[PDB]
């Protein structure tokens, strides 16, 4: 309910979902799941999310 | 940026579609790769309307 707590969430959903340290900064092709850092995207073929097949990373700019 | 007010505003803004500001972005333009529009803001450019790079494909994305 706190600001502080909204924005720690906020926070937390940018991380990327395999380190946690960096943020999302790729987005999978063709299932469109925001899921990975750049370095973390080089250990996955599949998307963690939906197991899709990777066809392509692309990079994102917000 | 300034407070934890508009640290929060920011995330909350930066969600939404910088064109309608009206819902969240849901595609993301390859090759650039800028995310800028929801589903029907898109439908009308064929250059990212930020960094006018010509815009191969509108790829449907995921964010809550
Ligand atoms: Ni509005
Ligand atoms: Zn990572
Ligand atoms: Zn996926
Ligand atoms: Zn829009
Ligand atoms: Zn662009």
């Amino acid at each position: 309910i706190s600001t502080e707590e909204q924005l720690r969430r906020l926070q937390e959903e940018k991380l990327c979902k395999i380190c946690m340290d960096r943020n999302i900064a790729i987005v999978f092709v063709p299932c469109g799941h925001l899921v990975t850092c750049k370095q973390c995207a080089e250990a996955v073929d599949k998307c963690p999310m939906c197991y899709t097949v990777i066809t392509f990373k692309q990079k994102i700019f917000m």
